[PDB]
């Protein structure tokens, strides 16, 4: 009861989402099960600037977290922006930094994509939605090509590759390989970064469900990202490199010149804020 609640934000899987001020610090909250006591373990844990506080929980349960303004799918949809260059900068360095933290703490997302990447009013930018988390001890269209295959033998690639995906989304501003199945999704990402061989990935074949694809030479990124450099070319190069041990982590490319050339990242307060 230490909150009371205000207005309905959503419903779905787990529970209903509400806004609150929290009776005794007068802050705005939000408040949201094996699945998700996990999760409420897992999050209480964390802390970073870039990875959504769970501030309380207390089985019929209620989670309160912070509040949200809004999340990088409306901004993606919202055609009255226009992101810079500063304005992507800015969004993939706190994704990639929230990252980093998380693979430090050997933990993956394993559920990146752009509605999870949530925004408060002073732009500042929080990784959501921690039930498919899990120690080192996704939808379709952010699926790294080896979990298509069928690996369960994998790594940050996973969540590296997801990056790209939001990354491209956030230049071209619709989703980059939109599949329809988990092979058409395989098409898609052969099609238009070229079918990999055995030099671009060393112990393929030896996948379960490794399958003979059509070889195609893919587009050049250039082509695609037609506006971006050739600073933020490597960038989306590393992140989507067949081979998950080949494949950039959040570190490398956090000491990526991309981040230190300019333009630089915008700062939060001047980040683009939408309307409903
Ligand atoms: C102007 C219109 C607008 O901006 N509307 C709007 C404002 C705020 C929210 C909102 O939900 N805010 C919020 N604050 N803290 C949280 C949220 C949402 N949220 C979630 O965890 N939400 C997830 C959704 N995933 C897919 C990101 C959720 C919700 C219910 C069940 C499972 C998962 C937290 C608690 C972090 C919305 C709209």
């Amino acid at each position: 009861k230490r909150y009371e609640k205000l207005d309905f934000l959503g419903e779905g899987q787990f529970a209903t989402v509400y806004k609150a001020r929290d009776k005794n610090t007068n802050q705005i909250v939000a408040i949201k099960n094996r699945t998700a006591l996990r999760e409420i373990k897992l999050l209480q844990e964390l802390s970073h600037p870039n990875i959504i506080g769970l501030l309380d929980a207390f089985s019929n349960i209620s989670l309160v977290f912070d509040f949200m303004e809004t999340d990088l799918e409306v901004i993606i949809k919202d055609n009255s922006l226009v992101l810079t260059p500063s304005h992507i900068k800015a969004y993939m360095l706190m994704t990639l930094q929230g990252l980093e933290y998380l693979h430090q703490h050997r933990i993956l997302h394993r559920d990146l994509k752009p509605n999870n990447l949530l925004l408060d009013e002073n732009g500042v930018l929080k990784l959501a939605d921690f039930g498919l988390a899990k120690s080192f001890g996704v939808t379709r269209w952010y699926r790294a090509p080896e979990l298509l295959f069928g690996a369960r033998m994998y790594g940050v690639g996973v969540d590296m590759w997801a990056v790209g995906c939001i990354l491209a989304e956030l230049l071209l501003r619709v989703p980059f390989l939109p599949g329809d199945s988990d092979l058409d999704q395989l098409t898609r990402i052969f099609e238009t970064l070229g079918t990999p061989t055995e030099e671009q990935w060393p112990d393929m074949c030896s996948l379960p469900d490794y399958v003979t694809f059509k070889s195609f030479p893919g587009i050049p990124l250039h082509h695609i990202f037609s506006a971006a450099g050739d600073d933020l070319l490597d960038l989306i190069q590393g992140l989507f490199l067949f081979n998950p041990c080949a494949r950039i982590t959040a570190t490398q490319a956090l000491k990526m010149k991309y981040f230190s050339n300019r333009p630089g990242p915008t700062p939060g307060c001047q980040l683009p804020r939408p309307n409903c």
